[PDB]
DNA sequence: GTGGATGAG
DNA sequence: CATTCTCATCCAC
């Protein structure tokens, strides 16, 4: 295969600097409550790190100009805009979180080799970086068809530019695991291909367990318990042992994965399955608060399936209490789904109140510290 | 289907 | 560690 990896440059940060060019010449970070979640370039030449907390800003950085990032529609539309090109290329595009993007190449490759003539072969040529400085054989089949990807890449991140006014890195590569380690190596607005025999020297460039894609905290943790605790152990470690305490496609998929050995397919996300809205806080401690809350955040998702189409025959309600979370759910009555000119607010938060007192013993003193409302089961 | 664990950015 | 504010998959129930 041929896979390509877009990922956009400081993601919120640019959209901040597109819906405010005043903004573009200065090191900006973007706030959601106590965190600066992300920050330009300017800002990271600075010191400023992702996901710093506040304080540890104003101290590193008090220049920083700091616009609140918690509302995100704007980043949600731009995101769903950056798809949907990639989609006028290939129509499957699938997505990770709101500013990455797999697009699997092979078919439109193979159709551009198709049409190559003889003479102009020659004559293929890179778009971006060879990873490691690795000379292309421009006979070896395998470096043609990632080099026609490169192009592709190249082309990709043009439209990007030139219709959103958008930049973000590609990497190019045979897997997905692979494409997504290699698009970061040459930062921001560049990209990079990876070729075969240079694949080892990309895994062994890890430097920790958890920089393998599935291996967060908790599985991190299980493998600590197992004496696993770097990469090399990983690879290193009894397959049928791994399989006993893991499990068979747990086991084998991370352990794959750490030779660089990923046959995920490239799957269509599309439109999301299930929208919701939520805000964390100190303290709610009563249901008069937390009812309108819930008021709030109904709202805003009432606004968004108006947008969408669809229509969501189930709602969650989730909340996280002091010192994870807890949800309901419940189906949607037929003749609320039934909504788009009349009162569907008060019948709505009615059934989320319900679901409220469900997992709330409002009989007896409670303090949450996060509410979402979720839609689901879009029809 | 429902609700919790765990993954992604 | 999560934290933020999302969205997704897996699986016992
Ligand atoms: N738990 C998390 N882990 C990693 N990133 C997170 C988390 N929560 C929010 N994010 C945001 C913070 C940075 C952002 C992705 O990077 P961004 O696009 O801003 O910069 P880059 O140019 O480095 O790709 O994802
Ligand atoms: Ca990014
Ligand atoms: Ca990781
Ligand atoms: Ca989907
Ligand atoms: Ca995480």
């Amino acid at each position: 295969r041929v896979i390509v990896h877009v990922d956009l440059d400081c993601f919120y940060a640019q959209v901040e600097m597109i819906s405010n060019p005043e903004l573009k010449d200065k090191p900006l970070g973007v706030q959601q409550k106590y965190l600066v979640v992300t920050c330009n370039y300017e800002a990271r030449k600075l010191g400023v790190k992702k996901l710093m907390n506040v304080r540890d800003a104003k101290e590193k950085c008090p220049q920083l100009v700091l616009v609140n990032g918690e509302d995100l529609t704007r980043y949600r539309e731009m995101s769903y805009k950056v798809t949907e090109l990639l989609e006028e290329f290939s129509p499957v595009v699938e997505r990770l979180g709101f500013d990455e993007n797999f697009v699997d190449l092979t078919e439109m490759v193979e159709k551009r080799l198709q049409q190559l003539q003889s003479d102009e072969l020659s004559a293929v040529t890179v778009s971006g970086h060879v990873y490691n400085n690795q000379s292309i054989n421009l006979l070896d089949v395998l470096h043609i068809r990632l080099l026609v990807g490169s192009q592709i890449a190249a082309e990709m991140r043009e439209a990007m530019y030139n219709q959103l006014g958008l930049t973000g890195c590609a990497g190019v590569a045979s897997n997905k695991l692979l494409a997504k380690l290699v698009s970061g190596v040459f930062k921001p607005n560049q990209q990079t291909v990876l070729l075969p025999e240079s694949c080892q020297h990309l895994i062994h460039s890890l430097n920790h367990i958890k920089e393998i894609p599935g291996i967060g905290y908790k599985t991190a943790k299980c493998l600590e318990a197992l004496g696993i605790n770097s990469v090399r152990d990983l690879q290193t470690f009894s397959p049928k042992i791994l399989e006993k305490e893991l499990g068979i496609s747990v086991a084998q998929r991370i352990q794959k994965l750490s030779f660089g050995e990923d046959n995920s397919p490239v799957i269509l996300s599309g439109p999301p399955q299930s929208f919701s809205e939520e805000d964390s806080f100190k303290k709610c401690s009563s249901e008069v608060e937390a009812k309108n809350k819930i008021e709030e955040l109904l709202a805003s998702l009432l606004n968004r399936v108006c947008q969408d189409g669809r229509k969501p025959h189930t709602v969650r309600l989730i909340i996280r209490r002091y010192s994870g979370r807890e949800s309901r759910q419940c189906p949607i009555p037929s003749h609320v789904i039934q909504k788009l000119n009349y009162d569907v607010m008060t019948p709505m938060v009615d059934i989320l109140m319900k679901l409220f007192r469900n997992m709330v013993n409002v009989k007896m003193p409670f303090h949450l510290t996060l509410l979402s409302v979720c839609f689901c089961n879009l029809k």
